[PDB]
């Protein structure tokens, strides 16, 4: 079932922000959100698309493994961490768009379209340029649709090899301590209004998994840290993490 908890709106109001957090309790098969409407509103996935993009590149052999080095093309860009060599792990960590644009060009329109339909990913529409449609093309996905996709990935139920899914979940590793593990991916969509930030993934506990997907209005990059901060406040409130 689904349950709306508007008390979470305080975590956005507190920060002069608007957004949605969607939680899914895997053991109980129950979902929770502050805003049922926005939970089902579809936005550009931006760098959260690096999850499916990584899966497709690996399954087709465009990426051999997580150690393969993708050499910097020598073009200086405004994000210093992009001006260096990367592998799959670091390209995900630093959300290195130009590495994944090359992935998409090697994947090609036909195979990209087939794979996103096989994944049931969002509106499955890659209209636009093959190397930028997740930033300014026609593809759209909602917070609830992110969770449906992530749940299949967690259970190795996507229509790619188990190896491809294991590698991507490794690359999603964001935080780990004695109490929980977070595998997630951030997103930042600026090319089409409304500008939003994403954070999607899950929290692994000893005996349960909580999937999450959040997006929030992001008029400037100054508030990007709120994607994780707001999500963790909700997780703390619901006593999922200490
Ligand atoms: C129109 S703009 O000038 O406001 N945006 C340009 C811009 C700003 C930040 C990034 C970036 C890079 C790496 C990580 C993250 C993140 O959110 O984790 C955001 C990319 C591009
Ligand atoms: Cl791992």
């Amino acid at each position: 079932e689904w349950q709306e908890n508007k008390s979470w709106n305080a975590h956005f109001t507190e920060h002069k922000s608007q957004g949605v957090v969607v939680l899914w309790n895997e053991n109980k098969q129950q979902g929770f959100t502050n805003n049922l409407k926005r939970a089902n509103q579809a936005f550009l996935p931006a760098s959260t698309f690096k999850i499916p993009n990584s899966l497709i590149a690996l399954d087709l052999g465009v990426v051999k493994d997580e150690h393969q080095v993708f050499k910097w093309d020598g073009q200086t860009r405004d994000i210093a961490t992009w001006n260096r060599d990367h592998n799959l792990i670091t390209a995900m960590k630093y959300s290195v768009v130009p590495v994944y644009q090359e992935f998409a060009r090697q994947i090609g329109e036909a195979r990209m379209s087939k794979m996103l339909h096989a994944f049931d990913y969002g509106n499955e529409d890659i209209s636009g340029n093959v190397d930028s449609f997740w930033l300014d093309g026609g593809i759209r996905i909602s917070a609830t649709e992110q969770i449906s996709f992530l749940r299949k990935l967690y259970h190795n139920k996507l229509h790619v090899s188990e190896r491809s899914q294991r590698i991507v979940k490794q690359a999603m590793l964001t935080e780990a301590n004695g109490d929980y593990i977070i595998r997630a991916k951030t997103g930042y969509s600026t090319r089409i209004e409304p500008k939003i930030g994403w954070w999607v993934g899950w929290v692994e506990l000893d005996d349960n998994v909580w999937f999450f997907a959040m997006n929030m209005d992001m008029p400037t990059s100054d508030g990007l840290g709120l994607r994780q901060a707001i999500t963790k406040e909700v997780l703390k409130q619901e006593k999922i993490i200490p």
